[PDB]
């Protein structure tokens, strides 16, 4: 299955992985749950000198994506983890508008585009 | 045997406009399709900062934008003759370069729809 083929792949780096019909161009979002630490409290603390506390995501994938449905129908590894890498990535920029490594983003982005 | 020709520059120019304070095309020692840079006595990234920090208001950037003449998807623009998809790949890899040099970008989501489009085309 998709959806545990993913959390496989990922492990721990996140909390959840779910299917949301929030249909839109977008093909997956990130979120924190109610009570746990927020990218927003986790800023706070960056900018008060501490070190950034960990934040649990839960990844969400819009499954009427045509990304979405791509990267599922994948059936190559490597492959299917490039995209799945690539969305998490655009998910996370998303959420907090930076990323721990934006080359290693635009290095794979570039390389599904020459592919 | 790297002779590039074209009038690609021009192309880029017309279309930026002042949102950036030169092109050039400028061979890199990565697979980088592009990268932005500032020249002497200009300020800088860090130092654009370092002004802000200080209390300062001071203007955006206006970085020299440089594409690398190898890089396939460089070409790929130089090689479309549609206005429309030619300024996409301009404006996706001015993006990928800014991103690169300050870490964030001011409309995140507007990049991410931009390679969503061109992952499937
Ligand atoms: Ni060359």
């Amino acid at each position: 299955s998709f959806i545990d083929r993913v959390k496989a792949l990922l492990g721990e780096r996140v909390k959840d992985v779910r299917l949301t019909h929030r249909l839109t161009d977008t093909p997956a979002i990130v979120s924190t749950d109610a009570d746990e630490m927020s990218t927003q409290m986790a800023k706070l603390f960056a900018a008060a000198g501490q070190k950034v506390p960990e934040v649990k995501y839960i990844f969400e994938l819009n499954p009427d994506h045509v990304l979405v449905k791509r990267a599922a129908d994948t059936e190559d590894e490597a492959k299917f983890s490039e995209w799945v890498e690539l969305l998490l990535d655009q998910a996370l920029l998303a959420e907090r508008g930076t990323l721990e490594d934006p080359n290693l983003f635009i290095r794979r982005m570039n390389q599904l585009l020459v592919s």
